[PDB]
């Protein structure tokens, strides 16, 4: 009968609503910055995640476009599977800092642009750490 994509199907999705997420972390994160101007290196933790996350983003859409083609490859499979849990270590700090750091952004709409930035990227990782975790182990 249907025989979906299954666990593969789960990344996808979670995938692009994560790297999608992210970006929208990234450009609300670095847009303000809850840096203090006096110190010897005030480096956010934001700025230094969003560096990370940016670079993790297109491997998991080229991770995604891999499974759309090849959903019964391993190859695909393993790659999304890894670059997903690639993406949680970088992408969790930055959802953790973000949260801390809207309080601390003078910038209004930077803080309440943030909050629901990363309130995605939550989420996004939310699905995404559960997906490649059933897809890996099942």
């Amino acid at each position: 009968g249907i025989d979906p994509f299954t666990l593969v199907q789960r990344l996808e999705h979670a995938a692009k609503q994560a790297a999608a997420s992210a970006t929208q972390t990234i450009a609300a994160a670095q847009h303000a910055a809850s840096a203090p101007k006096a110190s010897a290196g005030p480096q956010p933790l934001l700025v230094q995640s969003c560096k990370a996350v940016a670079e993790q983003i297109p491997l998991l859409v080229q991770g995604v476009r891999g499974s759309q083609a090849q959903p019964d490859s391993p190859s695909a499979q393993l790659a999304l599977i890894a670059a997903s849990q690639s993406f949680l270590q970088p992408g969790g700090k930055m959802v953790a800092a973000a949260k801390a750091s809207v309080p601390t952004i003078q910038d209004q709409a930077s803080a309440m642009q943030l909050s629901q930035c990363a309130k995605n990227l939550g989420t996004a990782l939310a699905e995404l750490r559960t997906a490649a975790q059933k897809a890996q182990e099942a």
